[PDB]
């Protein structure tokens, strides 16, 4: 029953995919909403948004990702 | 070659999983960092953080998720 076990695997895998897909873009649209607050207040009123833009472009990786936070 | 095709499937599935897993928690820790700015400024200095907390608890779902943003 080689493939039979793999049938279970694609199922548990795809379901993890589906729940992860939803979350990825669920919060992804959220960062934009926080960035939209930034576009409103950056330089205009509140500098706090500047350091939250830093969040949306904070890349904790091995390689240093080039970004421009302004 | 039934299982052979499934071997490919678990691979492409798991890889999507792995890249999605990293992103889920990658940004997940980020929302906390934005929330930490909130804990600093909420009621103290900047009300902007209040409406960004609204983001971290904004649940675009069918069912209405009960939350307390303060
Ligand atoms: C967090 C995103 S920022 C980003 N990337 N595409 N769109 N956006 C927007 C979403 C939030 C604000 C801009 C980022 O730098 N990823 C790092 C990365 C991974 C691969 C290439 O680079
Ligand atoms: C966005 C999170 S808020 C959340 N949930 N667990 N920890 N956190 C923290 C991360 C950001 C600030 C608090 C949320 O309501 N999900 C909706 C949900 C899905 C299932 C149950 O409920």
């Amino acid at each position: 029953d080689e493939a039979a076990e793999l049938m279970q695997q694609v199922k548990v895998l795809k379901l993890t995919v589906e729940d992860l897909e939803k979350e990825r873009d669920f919060y992804f649209g959220k960062l934009r909403n926080i960035e939209l607050i930034c576009q409103e207040n950056e330089g205009e009123n509140d500098p706090v948004l500047q350091r939250i833009v830093d969040i949306l472009y904070a890349t904790d990786e091995g390689f240093v990702i080039p970004d421009e936070g302004g």
